[PDB]
């Protein structure tokens, strides 16, 4: 009759650990941690596990490298792929010597899905999203709406958090919309943000936030990437990553119709067709069950066509 | 050096009843079921502290009728239950004077705008450490309307229906959002028209008054329950949330020496700031009919 | 193509209160706050649509996205996973059965949590009424009987009642038997804690007589009605239970069939509830002064 | 009149990242991220931007300077014999100057060692420096809840003893939901040489990990533990936890940290639990304060 929600986790590094973990001390469901190197998923798994006793949850993780275990999936979320090259210096290498290579890695993840998890949601989170999750489209032959990326999230509510943390308040009120590429071609809403409702250019008005502070905001939402990744000097961001995931994942498991800024496949919306692209969504049982189209201007629009010519 | 949270509850109806209720199974705080009935709390305490043991859930409530119980507490929600009612308010306010000195006071009975009023008095505290359960309520129901009709989680739809908790409150619908984006631009694709949203207006200010008819006896408690703990946990856990509370006024929208309700951060020092909304003469009108009958 | 058809692949909870009393609201209170699944409160009145939108009300204040409506028509409870039964022996078996009839009709796949007393007599009048295997009905009373019991240890000891673990089986009325001198505490037998001079067992053997009477003590404190906070956190703790295959253990009225030498009777014993219902019926080794107490709460129902 | 709880990590590892993680998603307090090295402003912004997805109001801050210690409720310590015992006085000096009311959670290994420096170093008394038991303890928990398969939630257990090769894990006293081991025994779902190889692997369960993560250790676990003790400590919940605790005769033991259950509350370690023990568990706990 009933059964536990199955999350599979193509990828057990930084990102797909905390996944597992958040979802497991929420009773989210059980969690596959597929690796490639099956004991760092094991160790996970089973570190979790006793994380599980600790705090009196009852479902299950289980690290693997083998695809049969992501069987009957309801959810697949990937952050497998290259993201470091060795054998090279930071100068003979770009992230577009990555491309290819990632695109074929999405293929094969793609194909095991089809395979073994039919009907999964399928969420990306390995860069570039917009391309990489347009190759996990193909390989899964889904729908339009069981195939999503994750971003947006991420870059709303760290631009977000930055208005927050200056006008001291809590950031469940603090509501914005970063779409476009999730790179540095991003567009930061930020003059449309919103506290409780409360149009931010009131709180310029007021003197609790000035416009120049939302430039300087806007950028660094751009650059908060790069920011985290000179700050832990050895790696990138992954736990605010993470908790967007899985609040992704939730919404879908939970049917909750919640309004996250998405990485989506177009056919119309915004001018474009034939490309992902980040916008609000609504995120149900069936994945993305509608899409918000924004109305934006004409800077706006030269901004988002700009970004797509870059995808 | 450290303690349990300490909340008082003036009053064990049925939103008494469901405030102690969630904070106990929040592991909010202490809960003390002050009413003048004392079996009434002592039956909730003991079926709520039942609960407990069932949730896993550490901490305790009790009933009684003593003020002498409230001492040291941090928050002080009232629901006993208008001349009559305001005389009712100075005893409690007095009360919580002289053993709760350093509570957070949310008041509940209506007319909110005024018994708030009667318990700023009497308990002595200044105007940020005594507010009203309206507006989140107000409001809530409006961002619901909305929800439901756009097939939205409220956790995205924002709203603030300001003024006074009665007939004459004003809910903003056109200035509702959803993550974000305006409301206008769902009914520039068709998922609402504006004589809905106008329709939502007006079902949020008799929301009240429809609750009391469908109940048939008695009015609601879940809700008004459910805010009043939200905003007792912004103060004690000092998240500076921005709510829709009845704030003691000293000159923002043109008014002085009256409760109203506007958006407010509530954190560790209660009201920290007063958000002055930018309203049109359309919406000024409106709140200063409201200031009227206040 | 028939592999991308716009079905969704998954489903919100959803759980059915066959009345909205006291017990009936709590449960879709805290069900909603949780995020458990959408609640139809179900009642022969307004009463359900009343603390429906109130409680809708209230999931705009917490952020929290489920549904819930109120109904008099059965028609709502259609494809429910969750069926918990308030309303209500003569007249309360037969009104039993109405119920199980359309809970048969309508939610032919649902798990029956019984709350109406006499437990371990309502339920199987509703076994009977749906159909269901014996694991797919199940009556709420030892988690309530036994969480009573543990409360009152963990009063008088000054510890969360999280770690005080205890069993009260039997019949859900005076006829149960808390089983005080086995409850444990973080694994540790409460015997200890009378050494360490903590209780005394005449405070333990005190203790079952007020686990027994817990009932009309707060039908007395509350003066007009019986308890419902607590029989709805424990409803809604099972239901959570069977909706997310917690695989919990929980003491519940079980419809017996040989264990404690009994048959054809409901029975409060641990169990185990998981995706499907009642998964594992674990039997206590019970003293013959216990088995005798036992016997005599069979011959009661 | 009220103030946020103030967490402060002395690390900013693996541990305790997960700590702030957690925490922050808790909304248990602010976090500080105490280390070395950029390590905690890495995390403590990364764990920002998690709280403006969660929805979760709370700070937390990177730091190199004890100075933003100060005030801490609660200090939770995974920097890191000799080498590292100088590590908890400096440590200690510092929770003695700016955070003198705070509740010391050690997790440093050797932890019944380490702990102790801690207690000499900050001078605080004995209930307010405790050591994280309840990760031994979880862990015997969790594999007879997986061979049970029932939820680990109702099954209670204690490990206690030294937090290394000479722990005791008590896997025979294991209860679910109040009901003795003994009688899953006889029902067929387990089996004694079961049980007995479930204590070896608990005692093995460090190096477990160790050699599965290839790189370091475990540390989902255990910074799940002690914002759980910390939790218990700042909510007064008078919990019963299994921890390393300095004994002044329990056990026939003193002037020495040992594992074993007590109640966590406001005042810390509120009383020590001294467990009945049989000759055949003294002597192993004798062994155990020995090899401290």
């Amino acid at each position: 009759a009933v059964r536990r929600n199955k999350i599979s986790l193509i990828g057990a590094g930084n990102i797909g650990g905390v996944m597992a973990y958040l979802a497991q001390l929420k009773e989210l469901g059980d969690v596959v941690l597929f690796d490639i190197a099956p004991k760092l998923g094991e160790a996970k798994a089973l570190d979790i596990m006793h994380a599980n006793a600790i705090y009196d949850t009852a479902h299950k993780a289980i690290g693997t490298a083998n695809y049969e275990d992501i069987a009957d999936s309801d959810v697949c979320i990937i952050t497998a792929g290259l993201a470091k090259l060795p054998n090279k210096k930071d100068e003979e290498w770009s992230r577009d010597d990555l491309v290819a290579p990632n695109s074929k890695i999405m293929f094969t993840i793609g194909d095991n899905i089809k395979k073994y998890a039919p009907n999964a949601f399928v969420i990306c989170i390995t860069n570039p999203l917009d391309v990489m999750v347009k190759m996990l489209l193909k390989a899964t032959g889904f729908p339009k709406n069981k195939v999503v990326g994750m971003g947006g999230l991420l870059d709303s509510s760290r631009m977000c958090h930055y208005i927050a943390d200056k006008l001291n308040v809590n950031p469940r009120y603090v509501h914005g919309s970063c779409i476009g590429g999730h790179g540095d071609s991003m567009i930061p809403l930020v003059n449309h943000v919103t506290v409780n409702g409360i149009p931010i250019q009131l709180f310029v008005e007021r003197g609790d936030i000035t416009q120049a502070e939302l430039d300087k905001i806007a950028q660094r939402t751009i650059g908060s990437g790069m920011e985290l990744v000179q700050l832990y000097g050895n790696g990138s961001a992954y736990f605010a990553p993470a908790t967007a995931a899985i609040e992704m994942a939730s919404a879908y498991l939970n049917d909750k119709k919640s309004v996250i800024v998405c990485s989506c496949y177009l056919e119309g919306e915004y001018g474009h067709s034939d490309v992902y692209l980040g916008t609000p969504a609504i995120i149900g049982a069936n994945g993305i069950e509608k899409i918000i189209t924004l109305k934006l201007s004409s800077e706006e629009q030269a901004k988002l066509d700009a970004s797509v010519k870059e995808i």
